[PDB]
């Protein structure tokens, strides 16, 4: 049966909810959950209403997105093909109620400050189901600390990390993305100096400079595990090939072009094209503590320049890892 929403955000939960994120398919909130940060997404389903300009999903079209998060969670604690650069999944519940009048309390603060592209959620009845994640806190997304990294050091990080981690879960379990935008990568402050992976069994170290990524949002991933494959078909789907104003949404049709429109097969390739959409927002539309004015930053605007106009020749984050000449 569902539960009660009560049972997944009793009042001192509801009550320090603050909203970070959204899309058309959930509202992301931070909270505190035994004394330790969380993020909560949730999704509306099986609802007759339109919401935030679509349809409700069933509850078959969300699994998929439950599914890969379970797997990349796993990453963490495996051996052979191991990092830390997913985000952990916690629990999964279905909860059944109307929008708690706290959750829309902080939906509002938010739509104040930063401002929506939902619907106010507030029109569900107390019949409406809704599936509830909660996951591990991963930081602030890279969109919003375009204007706070330390120096392009920092960046060349950040692109690592994410190629570690991509090629990693490329090796466990030929996992795409499909939809790594600016805001589905998290940063958080360590005091860790290097962070560790293993690929096929070979294990190696990035430096930090003091940052963990994470990379979040399933919903539009594809994996397998032993030849049955996870995914969203999106064959279908229009609206996702027309969009402009940025690369983000060259990406969409250059992935269709790469696959032939076919979302159940393995095209390592998307990984490549995210990951130089990513180069291509660091290179654009970032600023930074330090300028480019030392030898140093020169040099390493100068790698990443390279890498930019060279990585589209690499077949996966596999690839780059392991040839780019970046990353040696
Ligand atoms: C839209 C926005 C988001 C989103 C923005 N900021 C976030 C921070 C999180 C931290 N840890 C874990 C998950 C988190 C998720 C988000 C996710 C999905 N769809
Ligand atoms: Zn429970």
């Amino acid at each position: 049966g569902p539960v009660p929403f009560s049972h997944c955000l009793p009042t001192e939960k509801l009550q320090r909810c603050e909203k970070i994120g959204e899309g058309v398919f959930g509202e992301v909130f931070q909270t505190i959950a035994d004394h330790t940060p969380v993020a909560i997404k949730i999704i509306a389903i099986e609802g007759p209403d339109l919401v935030n300009g679509s349809h409700q999903k069933t509850f078959e079209e969300i699994l998929p997105e439950i599914i890969i998060s379970k797997e990349l969670s796993l990453l963490s604690g495996e051996v052979c093909n191991r990092t830390e650069g997913f985000i952990g999944l916690n629990s999964v519940h279905c909860v059944q109620g109307s929008y708690p009048p706290l959750l829309l309390k902080a939906w509002d603060h938010y739509n104040s400050t930063k401002g929506s592209a939902n619907d106010r959620p507030d029109f569900f009845k107390d019949d409406q189901l809704f599936i509830v994640l909660e996951f591990e806190f991963g930081g602030i997304d890279l969109e919003q600390m375009r204007t706070k990294l330390s120096s392009l050091a920092t960046a060349k990080s950040i692109l690592h990390q994410l190629t570690a981690s991509l090629a990693v879960a490329e090796a466990s379990l030929r996992f795409e993305h499909r939809d790594l935008h600016w805001g589905n990568v998290l940063l958080k402050k360590t005091s860790l100096k290097k962070l560790h992976y293993t690929l096929n069994g070979k294990s190696s170290t990035i430096p930090s400079c003091g940052l963990q990524v994470s990379i979040i949002d399933y919903t539009l991933s594809r994996l397998e595990r032993d030849g049955i494959v996870v995914f969203c078909d999106v064959s279908m789907d229009e609206d996702l090939f027309t969009g402009d104003g940025d690369y983000q949404f060259d990406i969409y049709r250059l992935m269709k072009k790469e696959n032939n429109n076919r979302w159940g097969e393995y095209h390592p390739y998307s990984n490549v094209l995210w990951l130089h959409y990513l180069t291509d927002k660091m290179l654009k539309q970032m600023t930074f503590k330090t300028k480019c004015n030392t030898p140093a930053m020169k040099q390493i605007k100068r790698k990443i320049q390279e890498f930019h106009r060279t990585m589209l020749n690499f077949s996966s984050a596999t690839d780059l890892l392991c040839q780019h000449s970046l990353f040696k």
